[PDB]
């Protein structure tokens, strides 16, 4: 029985919680949801009729499998007018979601043995993706205290005659922290004394950004052009989660070889999902006021959160500058009496007294690599926040 | 640059000539284009209507991991209902198409050095698929004079200590030949007695299928449901090649692992797609007079090409008895001289001679394992295969 490949990976972290909740468990007690990673916000209409429309029109076959001519063009203008940088046609590569585009990235460029570097907090698929790819994961903790910034002196450190992938997320999942261009470019210097390292940028967040900070894309630095995978896709900024759409973007032999490599996985995406992807995209550069006025209700409920929260005792909060995520601090928590769940020393003993007893669903930092924090996720509607940040204060004061 | 595995692959009989084809239209000469994998229809307005509602109603977002719960339940009904077999809900995973359940089907069950016993000729997919898990295909021959069906002593001969897989594609891809419940009950005998064999029973094609024909699912056969997993979908039937929309049923322990490797790869299918499949089954049990039409304008596209070729001297023709695939031997013709333009040697220069020289695009046996024949899709209408006929008598008088 089973093979080694998917033995090697993963309990899994958030059932316990994140689904065992929304479940008869709720039956009858009712539950706020704060731990999806997805929109609270419909698809754009303009979008949503792109699609309909395709369906009508029979945009129904097989499309090439690097993806639609329009898309891949319309991708280019994108990454020229929105980060600066210049691709080809050739070097676009359209996968049914981001998720399938990092993979494909890992499985190309790493051999086995390769050692992928993967910055903590981090997306819970970079650990797994690398050991899909029989790849090993070298994690490399950050601290709260830094914003949670990878350290340069750190990544220094774990250089290997095997580091072949370096993974940075920015603005990233859980910690929804973003990376100045002056502590990217000490990365950058770095990077190219290695000959083999490759870096793989999750941009999949970039139009959720606020105020002072800046999304800058790696390739975009000095040397990085030809050693930078671009990630970007259309799930995060244009609540777009269902469709399936993502892209890669790179240097044209990578590209060439994950674009061969799914020809096997799956073949081209959705014909429908892309010409929804045509018209996002042509909804014009912010992209427009849809997803302005969607980052502007991210940016009211992030503040609401950080003033409430962070004022009550023992909880650390830094404020985050992109994506609908906050990475709270819990600890301090941990030793607590507390009640029916004994030790609540755990980022999943704690995630669990909030739901379950409290009726607050959330993911603990256990998934992520950090069992410092627990998961916020603020993509939700004002209302629900206040009632969220009303029965953490009642949970956690009795402690 | 590229690891091992992505350099594994690299050949692809099938770019050169059917890609480009495309190409040589794309100004001036006008193909008939032969080489269809996919229906010509569009998909049922039924099927598209319920898309598009989905996309007005909002169901936009992510899907949980395994399939919606609706669609998962309406596969179990189908499953029953037409194949005779018994699922429950979470033996059931839906992904984006069935090329992407059968390769997690492959690196779910196969360790490294495993042997995946592929009937020949045969779908690419299989053989990648299993060089991605790094099991070693281990092809069988098979010939026309036995309907390109697998031959259960061929097989016994071939099975060892290492075989885990054993791939069945009924209805075929490129043959057209379906396996009957005699064979079939002759070849899980054998199986049986190996203790870690497997069988990945691909069954696409099922309602593809001309009438004295019966379709058996391999999991229907006794003792074989613990060993068996079924892969079918919703592409070549209803015509949802866009769509991307498949499914694998099979035993508890397989699934759960085939769905932790989905979590990784693509995270859920489709959202809108999965909505429109529920339509698809919804439509009845072979669905109805939707799919009853289709297949009528199949059978008798087949049954004229079977005639028209076959009356060509030095061509041999099996009957297919499903799929709109015709495995056509041109063998006869190989060791003769066009002019000027030159060698025809194999079934690569055949086909390059059709196309080219008589404006007709097919794909070579080469690229199916077999390269006796030339595979000809009549997934187009009537009047195309006509001039296409003139063109293949045309091209086959001068020698
Ligand atoms: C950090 C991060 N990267 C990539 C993805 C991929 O998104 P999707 O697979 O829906 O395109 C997600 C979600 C994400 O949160
Ligand atoms: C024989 C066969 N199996 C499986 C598939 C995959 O179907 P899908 O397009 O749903 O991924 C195809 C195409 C095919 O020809």
């Amino acid at each position: 029985s089973l093979s080694p490949r998917v033995q090697s990976l993963k309990p899994s972290k958030t059932m316990v919680i994140t689904d065992l909740a929304a479940t008869l468990v709720q039956s009858g007690v009712p539950v706020i949801r704060l731990a999806a990673g997805e929109p609270d916000f419909d698809t754009p209409k303009v979008v949503a009729e792109a699609g309909i429309n395709a369906i009508r029109e029979g945009f129904t076959r097989y499309t090439l499998n690097a993806g639609i001519t329009e898309l891949r063009e319309a991708i280019c203008r994108k990454l020229k007018e929105e980060n600066g940088l210049s691709y080809a046609p050739d070097q676009i590569l359209v996968s049914n979601g981001a998720k399938q585009s990092l993979l494909q990235a890992v499985l190309a460029v790493c051999s086995p043995g390769d050692e992928v570097i993967i910055p903590a907090p981090y997306w819970v698929s970079y650990t797994e993706q690398a050991r899909l790819a029989d790849a090993t994961p070298v994690v490399i903790p950050t601290k709260i205290s830094n914003n949670f910034l990878l350290d340069p002196k750190d990544l220094e450190s774990k250089l290997t005659e095997k580091s072949r992938l370096l993974i940075l997320c920015s603005p990233s999942n859980p910690t929804g922290s973003v990376y100045p261009k002056s502590l990217l470019e000490e990365i950058a210097r770095i990077i190219a004394k290695h000959p083999r390292l490759l870096v793989l940028s999750d941009e999949i967040y970039e139009h959720i950004i606020y105020a002072p900070a800046t999304h800058t894309s790696f390739a975009s630095l000095p040397d990085m052009y030809e050693r930078t995978l671009t990630v970007n896709g259309f799930s995060k900024a244009f609540a777009m989660t269902g469709w399936r759409l993502g892209y890669l973007a790179g240097p044209k032999h990578i590209v060439a070889a994950c674009s061969k490599l799914q020809g096997q996985v799956s073949s081209g995406a959705s014909s429908i999902a892309q010409k929804a992807g045509v018209a996002a995209l042509g909804l014009g550069k912010a992209g427009g006021e849809t997803v302005a006025e969607m980052v502007k209700a991210y940016r009211e409920r992030r503040d609401f959160l950080v003033k409430s929260l962070g004022d009550i005792k023992g909880v650390k909060i830094s404020e985050p500058q992109g994506a609908f995520y906050l990475f709270i601090d819990f600890s301090a928590y941990y030793g607590s009496e507390a009640e029916g769940f004994g030790l609540i020393n755990d980022s999943s003993s704690l995630a669990l007294y909030f739901l379950d007893k409290f009726q607050v669903a959330m993911v603990p930092g256990d998934a992520f690599g950090d069992d410092s924090c627990i998961r916020i996720s603020y993509a939700t509607s004002l209302d629900v926040l206040q009632a969220a940040v009303e029965k953490i204060r009642k949970a956690l004061e009795p402690l």
